[PDB]
């Protein structure tokens, strides 16, 4: 309906891997436009709930969110979006290009993510699965938010990324996305290391409820660590908005750290 395209117009060329809720390919639409195609494996806990992500992606349109191109609603179900040339941000940070990424690039990538989540904030949506694994990198270090299957109006809650009030009581708000953003900032500043090193899930929930927070990563400024701790307030109402986070991260090297100097890793 309005978005559906003939199956013959697509050509699945190179397989990219098993992405979020489905198998992702690098294809070509109408022999002219390079695209990305997610396929549903039949029977795997999804009839048209696989199409629930494309249902949300039709309403949410923003330059920092992966844009929906088309959809094939007859099995096998295809979801066609734009192609992000660099892949997952987590793989990008762990990968070859991650070595040379310094704080200026990593803060800008975060500002792009805060800008995308600021649009989600204005649209009264909640992401519920914000992390480096669900953010795609394109050309010129363009970062875009992905995985809108759990997105709703106002991989189930990994404890290390989810706000404790959302993991425990199901209170998923935009402030629980700000908590996840603070965790993502540790992924950026640590070249994509898993948060809370050496701790299992139930140990993270007990420690975080006792007030434990991850310390300042090495070579990370205290000002950026303070922004993480604000994203990790126990009370969600006192956690910053994404409009503030975006404006903060864009002006970071003028208004916050004008005497920044590059180090070994950051
Ligand atoms: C949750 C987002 C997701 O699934 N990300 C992901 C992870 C692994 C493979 C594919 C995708 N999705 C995806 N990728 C790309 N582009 C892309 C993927 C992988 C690479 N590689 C380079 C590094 N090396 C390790 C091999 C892998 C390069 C580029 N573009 C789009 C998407 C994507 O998920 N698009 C999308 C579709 C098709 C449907 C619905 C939503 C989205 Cl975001």
């Amino acid at each position: 309906d309005a978005w559906e395209i003939p199956r013959e117009s697509l050509r699945l060329e190179v397989k990219l891997g098993q992405g979020c809720f489905g198998e992702v390919w690098m294809g070509t639409w109408n022999g002219t436009t390079r695209v990305a195609i997610k396929t549903l494996k039949p029977g795997t806990m999804s009839p048209e709930a696989f199409l629930q992500e494309a249902q949300v992606m039709k309403k949410l349109r923003h330059e920092k969110l992966v844009q929906l191109y088309a959809v094939v609603s007859e099995e096998p179900i295809y979801i066609v979006t734009e192609y992000m040339s660099k892949g997952s941000l987590l793989d990008f940070l762990k990968g070859e290009t991650g070595k040379y990424l310094r704080l200026p690039q990593l803060v800008d990538m975060a500002a792009q993510i805060a800008s995308g989540m600021a649009y989600v904030e204005r649209m009264n949506y909640v992401h519920r699965d914000l992390r480096a694994a669900n953010i795609l990198v394109g050309e010129n270090l363009v970062c875009k938010v992905a995985d809108f299957g759990l997105a709703r109006l106002i991989a189930k809650f990994p404890i290390k990324w989810t706000a404790p009030e959302a993991a425990l009581y199901g209170r998923f708000t935009i402030k629980s996305d700000v908590w996840s953003f603070g965790i993502l900032l540790t992924e950026l500043t640590t070249k994509g290391r898993v948060p809370y090193p050496g701790m299992v899930n139930r140990e993270v929930l007990d420690q975080v409820e006792r007030g434990y927070r991850m310390p300042c990563p090495p070579e990370c400024p205290e000002s950026l660590h303070d922004l993480m701790c604000q994203c990790w307030r126990k009370e969600p109402e006192e956690r910053p908005t994404f409009e503030y986070l975006q404006a903060f991260l864009e002006d970071y090297f003028t208004s916050t750290e004008p005497q920044y100097q590059p180090g070994e890793n950051l």
